[PDB]
């Protein structure tokens, strides 16, 4: 996990959302020293447990109420239970990763500080801060608007199904914990995306520096710069590996949540489109599909960009080789080429899969297979 | 995108079809200088928007008519809507790529000019021009014949379903925009195929030159020739990467369109074969299947050939190494081998997949899975 | 294609079966010179066309008879038509490959002669001849027994369905061409398996020679032997590539035929097991499943073995490097290691897939997917 | 297969379970010499045959009884038959591997002895013995508890279905052989997991030794140590290959058994959850699902860990290269890097698949596809 001053807002968001139980102090040098915060550790654990318990209690209450709102039919019951469980698992994995990833965070931040010192010429504090804050604000505003629309639609629906001998508004009220879990999930995804995008951006800056310092006494300093760039590349690869070892289970559960959410939301939209019983519900389902796809991209695109930027440095090094005649510089470039030959750049989600754009294709196939089956089941019943 | 004098006819076809908004002037040296053409840029954008709007308006009119011709049943409505939407997305992606790919086109054409100067001995202006014109004419004639057959069959069908209190011929007339979109798609596919086949042909010419100049004072010029060949190989790889970065979304949407078209056309053919209500409709559906498969091959085979030709140069270089004793020539061949070791030859469609013949197998599986399901749905209903 | 004296029996079998239209003369040196045989070329083409026409004519006659035997229901009609068409396509592809693969055959046989001269110490004429004849005899006897069982079972069935106003035995008689196509397919598969197994066996002999001459004046001859072994390895790789370029479409159609045959035969067996209307039919279906799986292995295992044997030579070369101190021998071993680093050993079926054991797993999944669907369709109807 | 004094308990368990027909004598040096034990060879073969025959006889008796307990419906009959057959095949493959893998076992144990002598500094006899005994005891206790729960639940069920004119308790008694087969399968899986985890642990110890002896006269001994470490790495790779060549069919059948068991157990749990006819049966089905998933991990995680540990040594070697200046040590590290460049670390199950965590994802998809279909079939019927 990345904790930097420009992105300190995302860190605070994750901290109040039970995902970053760390205490950060800004040194007089502008560096952010990080340590364990037991107060926030226990706060995060207790909040996660309490919110999960409340979410499942509300689910049971809806299922066991006089007039269930969402948990009405067996198919609807199972689909909504899976929808809640995927979010619960994703947030639990994120919280667990944030709790037991302090050493990885420290190592990643030290490596990033060294790399930024190496790549100080391409650092943009203002632009990085604004990008991080914009991404966080957009994600939070989108999820807030979507939650408001969903809760209003479900409130209106429950009012339509209201009977004088029972209150169905409380059934919708009891689903608030699920939306809180959604906010926590949004914060976790924002943090992961920020870290991965930072790694990819640093890879791109390293490649730009390589191409601008070698393709556009003195040779000794140039070789020193090349050695520093190679060290930065290896350190960025190790930072990617640390991010994987820390949040791979979280990313895997986020991907599973995206898949199941797309399937279930498409199924519900198809149901409402066949019955044509409501229109706001249909539009809210389309908005949910768009949000789920956007967050799937949020978790996929960063790793793909990082791998792409890291794997294109070898071509630059080959060009340098073909355009370098100095002995020691040629040897340094040869060392860099050998180092790049054996880089593991792709992001691994606990070894289950490689997080890149190809996953999307697979997802589509899965969404094309399960959804249809669900439609077939609906026709059968 | 490739814009060369031999293939200038394909460029003009794409230009009048809203896919190549570029102004080309032939220099006194025989070179084609390319620049932005704002008149044709706005013409392409406006034509694309207007034709898409007309296509969807005709779709809605058919769906909302007294006697729908194609958009009659829910299954038929959805299938025809997807059929129109895939074409719309493919042409929109092609137009967008042509609008925002001027720099890539310029770089690709400069690289191709340099490579052709390097490989001037194997250039065939007459044969290249005739191949390009033949491919373009065959594609346009096939799509025109297919559109005529489809529109005539649908006109006859609508006449069969005609009732004295409504006109169903106008419903078929309103589908003309969809066929115009088909023509635009054919032009885009022809342009992409021409560019990719040119890249693969240049790879093959480079390999032939390598095998004929090294396996079938003077050594200094031979090493110079080898350096030029290696530069041409790297430039061809970069041209493939430019073509990908420019038209990957277009190729991905073309592949999706081919998949969904094969599925839907097979479903319609199966419907008519069960009902046995018509024969010309069945034959037109078979012709559509053949056309879709042929264009899928048109978009797949070029990339596969390019990758195959680029990946077989390393064996030639190894043979040269084993058959070269000169010091400087041996060093140049070693450099070439190292360069070839790390080439990314496969064509990437926005990173979602690698465009090669293997895709076809996957496609078959997909076509075997979805189609069957659709058949199962038909049986259920 | 391989044409050697030990395996000349397989060549003659393929020749009388319209798959090897070549004239072979044994030189006084024991070498087999190969040339085009126009008499057998036209014989093969005419026989293939005539047998395909007769097979489809018998299919139509069964479908259009008073009491169809096999082509009775729409599902049965489609399944039997696909069963006949896959065999027809496989044999047509094999015949086409044999017709237009004379140059590849000549090159492969020259390369194999050179390799055998290099590996003369491990050549076993008697064992190779006996293995080839045993494989051919086993395949032909198995297909003959299976055809006899199938035709007898279908004759008995047609007698059971016989009515005084029609003869159903002629319907079974008209399916003889399909069994002739099966014999041709068996011959083609035997030839392909013999060639691929020969390539893999030569790879294994090369590896054994490497391990016995280097891991178990004089150094100059040892380096000469190593150079010959490296040349033999590259020549075996090129022979594999020639076999692919010649019979890849045939192997692809054989794989498709195996897949569809397994699916259809399992479906028919499941039908008869639900109806429990016959027992000999069930056992014949199990025998057909076993034969199809055995020939799938016959076409898969050879390529897998060849790739495995070719890819394990690099480890032997690394051991030699770690155990070689001589300068020129060390340089030769380094050259061999570099050559082995970039070998394309896997067999490619026209680029659609890599023929190895992994395919089997995919096949299973496919057989698990389509078959079930077919069962689901049967339940629906 | 690994046979070491710390894990001698697992060896004895496998020996009395018909999986390790070897006689082991502990030498005065503490080494375990291994040889063939014909008494235990015939005991293992006879026990396997007898238990398989009894299992299938009990299956038939249940199917042919007055009141079948498990083999009642066609769907239930097929599912239970497949459940028994997968276990039978897995245990038969394990027994066959143990019978015909004496040479591989001897080679693996010699290699492991040499490696342990090389890595003596990181050997922990007490910890290894306790881990092996704990894994064996946990597996055996879990399977025993699960078998007791299953047999008690089925006994109670058969008592519920008891009629005065027939005894259904004997039907459950006749399924004891299936549980004995389950115990044999658990022993085989424990042995395979122990061997693979030992290989991965030795890989990790080798990497730790590399990082602690090079990254945390004398140079000659350091190079000797590096040569020994490289030899140990190659020997561990060859040990992994021996384990594959010996037990790949067993691992493949174990994976198939896990897949089919998960599918069938989930189907049965879904059945009981729809009928809601019992609760203990539901909980036993959940326990069975957990046990099957845990053993799938038991067979997958070891190979993944071994490959991961073996593939991360190249990065350590690159760091050593970048941090080594001595001539002979630099040459040794270069040799080690070249050796590591071409390592085949992944475990292969007879070439059908690579055993790693990715398989799990595929499994899920399969479980998501077949299970649903089975549910669809249940709805249809
Ligand atoms: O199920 C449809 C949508 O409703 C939600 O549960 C929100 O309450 C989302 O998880 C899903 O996208
Ligand atoms: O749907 C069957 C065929 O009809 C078309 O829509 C043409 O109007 C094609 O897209 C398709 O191949
Ligand atoms: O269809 C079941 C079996 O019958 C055959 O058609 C033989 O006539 C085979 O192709 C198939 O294995
Ligand atoms: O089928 C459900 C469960 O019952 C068993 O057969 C045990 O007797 C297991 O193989 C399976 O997990
Ligand atoms: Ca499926
Ligand atoms: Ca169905």
């Amino acid at each position: 996990m990345e904790i930097s001053q420009p992105s300190i807002g995302i860190f605070y968001i994750s901290k109040v959302l039970a995902l970053a139980p760390y205490a950060t102090v800004r040194n007089s040098k502008g560096r952010v020293e990080i340590g364990r915060s037991w107060l926030f550790t226990v706060y995060s654990a207790t909040l996660t447990v309490v919110m999960v318990f409340l979410t499942y209690r509300g689910l049971l209450f809806d299922a066991n109420s006089e007039i269930p709102v969402r948990m009405k039919s067996a198919t609807s019951k199972v689909v909504t239970a899976l929808d809640v469980s995927v979010v619960v698992m994703a947030i639990v994995s994120g919280v667990y990763c944030g709790l037991f990833s302090l050493n990885d965070t420290l190592e990643l931040n030290d490596r990033l500080n060294k790399i930024d010192n190496t790549l100080n010429a391409y650092n943009n504090f203002r632009r990085d801060r604004w990008r991080a804050l914009g991404m966080a604000a957009v994600s939070l505003l989108a999820i807030s608007i979507l939650v408001g629309l969903d809760v209003g639609t479900w409130m209106r629906i429950a009012q339509d199904m209201n009977i004088a001998q029972s209150d169905t508004e409380l059934n919708v009220h009891w689903y608030i914990p699920f939306y809180s879990l959604y906010f926590i999930l949004t914060g976790l995804q924002v943090n992961i995306a920020n870290t991965a995008y930072g790694l990819g951006r640093r890879f791109g800056r390293l490649n730009r520096m390589l191409s601008s310092s070698f393709l556009a006494a003195a040779a000794k300093n140039k070789g020193l710069l090349l050695k520093s760039l190679a060290d930065s590349h290896e350190s960025l690869g190790k930072c990617v590996h640390l991010l994987s070892n820390s949040f791979g289970i979280a990313v895997l559960f986020i991907l599973v949540s995206c898949l199941l959410h797309l399937v279930a939301t498409a199924y519900f939209l198809f149901l409402e489109l066949l019955s044509k019983r409501d229109n706001g519900y249909l539009w809210v389902q389309m908005l949910w599909i768009c949000f789920h796809f956007l967050r799937l991209l949020m978790v996929v695109e960063p790793c793909h960009l990082a791998a792409r930027e890291s794997r294109k440095t070898i071509q630059i090094v080959c060009e340098i080789e073909r355009k370098v005649h100095e002995p020691i510089l040629a040897e340094a470039v040869k060392k860099f080429w050998q180092q790049l030959l054996v880089v593991d750049a792709d992001f691994s989600a606990c070894g289950l899969c490689r997080v890149n754009r190809t996953i999307l294709t697979s997802f589509a196939s899965a969404i094309a297979t399960y959804l249809v089956a669900l439609i077939q089941f609906q026709r059968t019943n």
